[PDB]
């Protein structure tokens, strides 16, 4: 019987992470460790400068104080809960992870940290608000499914819900991660003392959202499947890089 | 004429950035952007529900207040910095950024928001701290030469220098990045008042430090030079996901 640890991004109290916990609960052993107030943005962001203090519930559910979803899924996995789970899911996310926006991403970043348990870690979010009771069944589908049958590749799934009721959703798609134009927009905005402040505001237009991408898969109104590492290496960058050293001698005398 | 926008994640007034713009100050054109405070850990993390405000001091390098590091160089390149920096460098990061420590790291998170400038962007970590004149060596070596002849591919460079007197290292190594096993420590501490508070413990150990790898260069005394991208998709697991899928009936009802 299947031991499931809930994170998610947008707090313990996030409609997204209590509806997919009442879900699962009905065929899993669930334990929740999320952060304490809604804070994406952050990323694989991790509290190195302090210590972390832990409050449980009513129920078992424990939030990480100004805890970040890497902070939560950590303690987790190697203090909070015990006997250890068997595989770590991130809560419905209130909006979209798509394409660039993933590398920042706070609930793409729980799944990444248990990419390390004996089953995958699923990444869910939804492109919307209403529909949880959609990413909830897509949810429950991928895990009765590695319950039958293990994955024997891929660490991290990041899934993708459209904001649809389920009669409607057409299928899934397994996916590549999208691009955007680099952003640039700075919105200044002033203090009543006249000092300038800064907003960062809005990610860059639709790049690469092609027929194989994650964007495209949502906007048609499919469940979206994106199979993610860790391993950021450029690997085809490799003898480019190598001759420009020895073209230019630096790290040799020659 | 080299426009620099100089960044690191220890903050603003830590010994490795400003040794490294010292540095670099004397052939080139430097701007300092870094965080207010010691910010390691902080991945891609990125404020978007505040405004930023800035700091200048009278040698006019600039701090984000409560930025972090991707923070920082948005607001250089977007805002702060005028004419547009040719290159981003984060500066001297005191500790390694190895295998998939890179996923967590603010020091490379600071490179990646320099992706689309003219000149790759440099992400200089040293594996200690005694030596950051030898990482400033080996910056500057990187620097110059970049200037003489352009890289023609990979967009972002992450630079590990060996902890030794510059005589002492005995080159440059392009690498892969490795990996470490699980870390599991968890350090706990009693407040003041009896109460369990957690300390993140420190990374695994070195699992995949095999004969090309970033590791391997580290410890056997050369620079590692890595390139890297910023796309998470495992595109080698695409096949096995999809057909993860139709062996299990998620996504069909065939
Ligand atoms: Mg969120
Ligand atoms: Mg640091």
């Amino acid at each position: 019987s299947m031991r499931i640890l809930l994170s998610n991004d947008d707090g313990v109290h996030a409609p997204g992470i209590q509806t997919l916990a009442k879900a699962l609960r009905e065929f899993a052993d669930v334990q929740v460790v999320a952060p304490d107030r809604n804070r994406s943005g952050a990323s694989n962001s991790l509290t190195l400068e302090s210590s972390l203090r832990t409050f449980t519930f009513d129920n078992g559910d424990i939030a990480v104080q100004m805890g970040t979803p890497t902070d939560c899924v950590y303690l987790g996995v190697n203090a909070l809960m015990r006997p250890r789970p068997d595989i770590v899911v991130s809560g419905i996310n209130a909006g979209p992870n798509l394409g660039d926006d993933v590398i920042y991403s706070g609930t793409v970043a729980a799944a990444m940290e248990g990419r390390h348990l004996g089953f995958p870690a699923l990444a869910v979010s939804l492109n919307g608000y209403q529909h949880y009771d959609t990413a909830a069944a897509v949810t429950c589908a991928l895990l009765r499914g590695l319950s039958r049958e293990p994955l024997r590749t891929g660490r991290i799934l990041n899934v993708n819900v459209p904001d649809l009721p389920l009669a409607q959703v057409k299928g899934i798609r397994v996916t590549r991660c999208g691009s955007r134009h680099p952003a640039d927009k700075v919105i200044p905005q002033e203090d009543p003392r006249g000092n300038t402040l800064y907003w960062i505001g809005p990610p860059g237009d639709k790049y690469d959202a092609g027929p194989d991408t994650d964007f495209a898969a949502v906007d048609e109104g499919y469940v979206s499947v994106t199979p993610l590492h860790v391993d950021l290496t450029a690997h085809s960058a490799h003898d480019v890089v190598s001759d420009w050293l020895d073209s230019v001698g630096v790290g040799t005398q020659w």
